[PDB]
């Protein structure tokens, strides 16, 4: 003839969470910077035999 | 013979929430900012031997 709880009282549990993140960064662009890739020298002839 | 009520009076619950929140922020900009990439020196040759 017996009856249950409508519910069983559990525990809590609390929780507690630390989340720490730190970035650095360093950038540097120096010096002088030239041309790679330059014309060279060109020779060419011509002639009308007839 | 016996007949169940139509319902059952439950008991009534009353829920007080409160959500609380609080923002801040600064914003600081200060200074000279000067160019970084500037032209260098040119140089230039030219000939026509024939």
């Amino acid at each position: 003839l017996a009856t249950p709880s409508p519910f069983d009282m559990e525990k809590m549990v609390w929780l507690d969470v630390n989340i720490l993140e730190i970035r650095k960064s360093v950038l540097e662009n120096f010096g002088v910077d030239w041309s790679k890739q330059i014309p060279g020298p060109f020779a060419a002839f011509g002639k009308d035999f007839v």
